[PDB]
């Protein structure tokens, strides 16, 4: 568990995201800091292309669970920072109920100092006036569940897990989301066993910020054996 001794204390993050919805470009790009020891994120990120073309809460997920606070008893279990640092592979379907999906890619590594997550987005098939490319979801986010297990075929973790996005007419739209880690390197690295990690989320604003953006305060807690 060489890895975990990367996280002792507060880590800088970088987050870029090149995003193409519908044929959409966008950039994301993100700021801030990870602390494993309490499980905490705060992360800024500013859309540099103008208007983000999507709803910032649907991209919170896309946008480093080696900041997840596991527990010393769980600590055997801890994939994410094992593959520290040269990293992971992170990759994503997440299909909105009744409308369209996006599939990620991400690298998660320490580049220097900085723990950066660069990722491509593609999404596709979105609906004209859906609530994607409509913009119809409550800027907020729910708390999540996110079970995490070993892959039974190569050297990683799966999860599945569908975030409910909370709408404007107070219905709530499940984002089903098929996400698979690989190492990057070579090394030894934690398979878990079956656990999840509590993830709590809250979205807000720069009053002093002039382009699109999103604040988000994060805290993920590693839970389910004892």
């Amino acid at each position: 568990s060489k890895g975990e001794e990367l996280f002792t204390g507060k880590v800088p993050i970088l987050v870029e995201l090149d995003g193409d919805v519908n044929g959409h470009k966008f950039s994301v790009s993100g700021e801030g800091e990870g602390d494993a020891t309490k499980g905490k994120l705060t992360l800024k990120f500013i859309c540099t292309t103008g208007k983000l073309p999507v709803p910032w809460p649907t991209l919170v997920t896309t946008l480093v669970q080696c900041f997840s606070r596991y527990p010393d008893h769980m600590k055997r279990h801890d994939f994410f920072k094992s593959a520290m640092p040269e990293g992971y592979v992170q990759e994503r379907t997440i299909s909105f109920k009744d409308d369209g999906n996006y599939k990620t890619r991400a690298e998660v590594k320490f580049e220097g100092d900085t723990l950066v997550n660069r990722i491509e987005l593609k999404g596709i098939d979105f609906k004209e006036d859906g609530n994607i490319l409509g913009h119809k979801l409550e800027y907020n986010y729910n708390s999540h569940n996110v079970y995490i297990t070993a892959d039974k075929q190569k050297n990683g973790i799966k999860a599945n897990f569908k975030i409910r996005h909370n709408i404007e007419d107070g219905s709530v739209q499940l984002a089903d989301h098929y996400q698979q880690n690989t190492p990057i390197g070579d090394g030894p690295v934690l398979l878990p066993d079956n656990h999840y990690l509590s993830t709590q989320s809250a979205l807000s604003k720069d009053p002093n910020e002039k382009r699109d953006h999103m604040v988000l305060k994060e805290f993920v807690t590693a839970a389910g054996i004892t």
